[PDB]
């Protein structure tokens, strides 16, 4: 058998094929050596020894208010957010390595952006079992699996106060990295870009851009409804939108992401952005008379790309880490740090991030209670209502609990489902593979992972060990941290992925973040001072309550 | 009238256009301060000051034999490669700035990779003069310009000894990251890739790269004659070359870069590397029997990208350089540094590596001696004398000098020609511009330029302003270093071009120079032992004499 099936290469070290039966392990760098990269150097040792553990550390970050106050006030807080940044980002391979085709290095896995990278080699074809030594036969029927532990009963508020806002910001937010191919099929991506290119509101491909956009002030294409400002019809911007057949063109909206006409949520955001686009176009042209069409589009793009991850760290992640430590985004923070700016999207990130929990039993928008049959394809409700009343609504409606199982709406469990049987056609190691890769002890039993009996009984019977366990089942049946919207997992393998895709954003390099690259002082400040409220308001009539927590 | 055309912004300070007819200049992080970015902070003058000028640290480095014999046992050696290779480096933006379409940062000049990226910004389309400020309403004809400063009278040999091995490798090895796009104009490039990703032998895409490929042992295609190895022709590899009509299929070789079938010295070289690239499968499947065929082709393209770096760096730049300090390949020696592995081609670039004077009058292989007409697209010539006898000749016969004006063969002067139209079609800035952004004080006058006085006094009276010399005639024309192949500035200005786009490929990465990447140990040290006379050697009948250095 494979002896790369026993994943016996430790702490990040390569499962090489030698001869007919062999294997050898390259532990370069790993801080190891020995035939598993397992007996560690000097330094090695002192620092994982002296490591406390994940939930030690979120302790620490959830309690003592008042010295966090003082710490957030000093420059300890940049000394720690250097910290968070590095240390989450070091996980991070980069340049990437593999993909569904290869696993192992390549030219053609550098080069070929159309692939979504992935953090460990897929479980080798030819393994024992399909999760490649451990395990039965056959894994559990992924339907069964998502009705037993992922269905909804009793809708489980998240206890951190998160509410719908967040939650379309997060739907809205990574559609713009995460568009997997159905005509090249899983493992490939149609958002190349790889990040916070912002290409869910330009575009992922020049034509629709330029389709998109104005051609005048570098503002982009919009239409007036109610007296207020809306994203053009497709009519006006002959963009591909994925709407149901039957409805007319001058009924769709074009927006930049084809799949965004499907939620009234993400609309929403889709026009606020759109409207902050041309607020920026607005102050720069007052800035510079001189300016075409083009570097105004252009420049104002970059002031929103950077004001996309100044929300992001700042209040988006802050709500979701629930963290005394102020996070910040500064660039200047890794100036003097050995840092690669460049980001590639991996498979695992995309699965980690299906937050399908998140969205409620009903949406309320003020004494109404829509339905998923009168949300989801609805066209009108946006302008109906327009954007001051949906932001209070959706920053009024709590989000649901993201880990600790039987949580996702019926009408979306489909998703999950779907999940469940990508990850197998993707060959995904173990949750404890990953749980190895990102610092973490592995599980040693189901009542371990989750903090209970009953399911962990079900589970064992059904996966037969632990280390079968599945990588998205494991994220979301792993125990939450005490009062927290998800377990350990979430934070120490999404942290990372999120941290390197912020800061490994060409505009964060000491060659982009310079004021003339955002119009000047003006420009720069924007993104400085980005703000969820300021997004919103700046933008609206008048300014509703906006916020990623609940009131 | 437009006061960026006056470059005011010195030291890498970005002009920016403020109001009706306002200029702001942007010194962040460029060592100074002032409306100019002219004012030196305290490090900044210490080291301009003690900096000894590139004339007089080029005569460190070619003199005192002794001294660097004992140097260059020394890990003093090490220290100045790390310091060569990073001073040099930093010079080249990275993430790239400008392109053809944008002279200011922007998304699409950082996502769209056909686009070659530019130093400087070009000359603004409103300028007074074509070269901002300086010389007459209208530019020297290009033709007149070449047939009286770069015709070749008499060839002109180089006193570096440099033989056409090198010349041709030097031209086989650029095509691989210089294709402009003929379809999209100039500032376009088809070697996405940008850089050496040995696409000129694999192809700069898939479907060509598959059209090559056997599938067979991770090998490439080829054909047998007079029991030698050889590219296939165009029948058994149906992949488009630019060969001109009239010449039958089963005539035509495929190598990956189309236009290579014009010029035995090409083919020679792309039939020594395809030799070597099989020859490494081979190898490798001894190493690994359960490899399939992707896996061996993956692999052993990065050991060929590997061989090719370690022998520019060590015998080719060592060549051309003529340098006692041994240069060394070694990706470890950035590890400690600060430094983005990635490279993005720039126009200016393509421009300094027109080295068409090192082109002879006609080509000696043995007795016979060829003209360019019985050369340039022989289509027999490399089967007929095989590779041990063309690399003997060409290693043998001298390459001309490539600085110093006069000797380009008037079978070639054409190029020239077109290049100079190209850069004032791309708008390039003024010589003494890039003279400034790569370190060096502008020529005040052109019989400085020039170290004599007739020319100068043609050259001033044609440009009118030694601030108005274009930038390829410049880097043509300057003076040569004492007995060298060309002036400083092909030095100053192409070190760093050529460093950064060596060093900043993914596999000089921490994450990718790993013995795994090449199939292990062995793999590895094909790359890190690599020879010119091993890369033919090891793939001929006998070995012949074989260098870049005339004998
Ligand atoms: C109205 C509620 C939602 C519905 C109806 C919905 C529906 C869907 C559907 C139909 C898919 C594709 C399924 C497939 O191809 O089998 C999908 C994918 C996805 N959804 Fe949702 N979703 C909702 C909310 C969310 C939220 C709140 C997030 C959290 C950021 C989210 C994140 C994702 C991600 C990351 C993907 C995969 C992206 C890709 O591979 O292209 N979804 N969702
Ligand atoms: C048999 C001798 C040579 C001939 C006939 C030749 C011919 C040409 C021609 C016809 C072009 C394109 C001209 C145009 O589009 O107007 C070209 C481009 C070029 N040549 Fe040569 N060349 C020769 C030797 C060399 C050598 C020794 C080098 C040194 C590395 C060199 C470097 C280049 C470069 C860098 C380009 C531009 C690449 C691009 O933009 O795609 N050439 N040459
Ligand atoms: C003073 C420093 C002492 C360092 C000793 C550290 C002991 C690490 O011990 C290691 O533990 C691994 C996992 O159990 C084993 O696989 C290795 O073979 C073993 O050497
Ligand atoms: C109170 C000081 C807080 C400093 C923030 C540390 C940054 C978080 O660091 C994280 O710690 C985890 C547990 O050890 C590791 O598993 C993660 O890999 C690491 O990135
Ligand atoms: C005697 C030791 C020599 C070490 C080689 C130094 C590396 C070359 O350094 C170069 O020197 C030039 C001259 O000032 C500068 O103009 C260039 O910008 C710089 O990169
Ligand atoms: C700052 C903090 C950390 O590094 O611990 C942090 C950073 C990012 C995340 C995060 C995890 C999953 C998706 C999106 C964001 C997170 F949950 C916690
Ligand atoms: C090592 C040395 C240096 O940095 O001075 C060096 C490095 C690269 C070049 C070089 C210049 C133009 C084209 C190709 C190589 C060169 F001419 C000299
Ligand atoms: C390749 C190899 O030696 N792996 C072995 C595995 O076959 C065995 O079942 C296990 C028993 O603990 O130990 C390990
Ligand atoms: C000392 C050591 O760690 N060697 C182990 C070996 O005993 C085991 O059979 C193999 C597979 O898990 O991994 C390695
Ligand atoms: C893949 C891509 O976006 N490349 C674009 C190309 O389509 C466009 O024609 C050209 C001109 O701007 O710029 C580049
Ligand atoms: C040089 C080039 O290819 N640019 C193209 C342009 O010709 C085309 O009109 C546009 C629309 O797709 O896209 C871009
Ligand atoms: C099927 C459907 O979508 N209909 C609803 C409609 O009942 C409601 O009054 C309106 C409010 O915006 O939104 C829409
Ligand atoms: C914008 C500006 O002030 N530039 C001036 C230029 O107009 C003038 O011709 C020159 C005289 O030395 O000095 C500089
Ligand atoms: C102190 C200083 O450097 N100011 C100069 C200014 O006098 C000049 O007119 C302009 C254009 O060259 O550049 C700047
Ligand atoms: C532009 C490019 O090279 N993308 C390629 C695509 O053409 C190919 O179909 C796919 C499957 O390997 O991989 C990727
Ligand atoms: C999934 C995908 O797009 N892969 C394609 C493949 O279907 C095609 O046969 C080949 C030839 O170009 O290129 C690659
Ligand atoms: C026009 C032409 O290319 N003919 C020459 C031929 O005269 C010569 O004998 C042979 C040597 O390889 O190369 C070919």
């Amino acid at each position: 058998v494979n002896p790369c099936c026993y994943y016996p290469c430790q702490h990040q070290g390569i499962c090489v094929r030698f001869g007919l039966d062999r294997y050898q392990c390259d532990c370069t760098r790993t801080g190891y050596s020995g035939p598993n990269c397992t007996i560690p150097e000097i330094w090695t040792w002192l620092r994982t020894t002296l490591r406390p553990s994940p939930s030690f550390i979120h302790f620490l970050l959830t309690h003592g208010r008042w010295l966090w106050d003082f710490v957030n006030a000093t420059f300890i807080r940049d000394t720690l957010m250097r910290l968070v940044l590095t240390v989450r980002s070091n996980l991070i391979p980069s340049p990437p390595t593999y993909n569904i085709a290869h696993d192992y290095i390549s030219w053609e896995s550098f080069s070929n952006v159309s692939y979504y990278t992935r953090i460990l080699p897929s479980v080798p074809r030819d393994c024992p079992t399909p999760m490649g030594t451990k395990g039965k036969k056959q894994l559990p029927d992924a339907e069964f699996l998502s009705r037993r532990f992922l269905l909804r009963r009793k809708f489980i508020p998240d206890p951190q106060g998160t509410n719908l806002m967040f939650a379309f910001f997060a739907q809205h937010f990574t559609h713009q990295f995460f568009k997997t191919s159905g005509k090249m099929g899983p493992g490939f991506t149609k958002a190349l870009g790889h990040g916070v290119d912002l290409g869910h509101i330009y575009g992922d491909n020049l034509e629709r851009q330029y389709q998109l956009r104005l051609f005048k002030d570098g503002k982009l294409k919009y239409q007036m409804l109610n007296g207020e400002v809306y994203p053009p019809s497709v009519e006006e911007a002959p963009v591909l939108m994925h709407y149901p057949r039957g409805i007319p063109p001058q009924s769709q909206m074009a927006v930049g992401q084809e799949v965004f006409g499907l939620l009234p949520g993400l609309m929403l955001y889709a026009t606020i952005w759109l409207r902050e686009h041309n607020r920026v176009c607005d102050l720069l042209k007052a800035e510079h008379p001189t300016w075409g069409d083009e570097q105004l589009f252009q420049t104002a793009r970059l002031i929103l790309i950077g004001e996309t991850i100044k929300i992001v760290i700042e209040e988006y992640v802050q709500q979701l880490s629930g963290y005394f430590l102020q996070l910040k985004f500064d660039p200047e923070l890794l100036f003097g740090a050995q840092f690669q700016y460049r980001n590639r999207i991996a498979m695992e990130f995309n699965q980690l991030y299906h937050w399908h929990p998140l969205m409620p039993d009903s949406f309320r928008v003020g004494p109404q209670d829509y339905s998923y049959e009168q949300f989801l394809f609805n066209t009108s409700m946006l302008v109906d209502y327009g954007v001051e009343a949906l932001v209070d609504a959706f920053s009024r409606q709590p989000a649901g609990r993201i880990g600790g199982g039987r949580n996702i709406d019926h009408h979306i469990l489909h998703v999950a489902v779907d999940v469940i049987k990508e990850s197998r056609v993707l060959r995904l190691q173990p949750f404890n593979e990953y749980r190895k890769r990102f610092g973490m002890k592995p599980y040693t039993s189901f009542q371990e992972l989750t903090g209970e009996k009953e399911m962990a009984a079900e589970l064992e019977e059904l996966y037969g060990d632990i280390d079968a366990l599945e990588f998205y089942p494991g994220l979301l049946l792993e125990k939450c941290h005490p009062n927290s919207i998800f377990g350990e997992s979430m934070i120490e393998m999404g942290a990372p992925f999120s941290l390197k895709g912020l800061l490994g954003n060409p505009i964060c390099s000491p060659e982009y973040w310079k004021a003339s690259t955002f119009g000047g002082e003006v420009g720069f400040n924007l993104v400085k001072t980005a703000t969820l409220k300021k997004l919103v308001c700046l933008n609206t009539k008048t300014c509703p309550y906006v916020s990623f927590h609940v009131p």
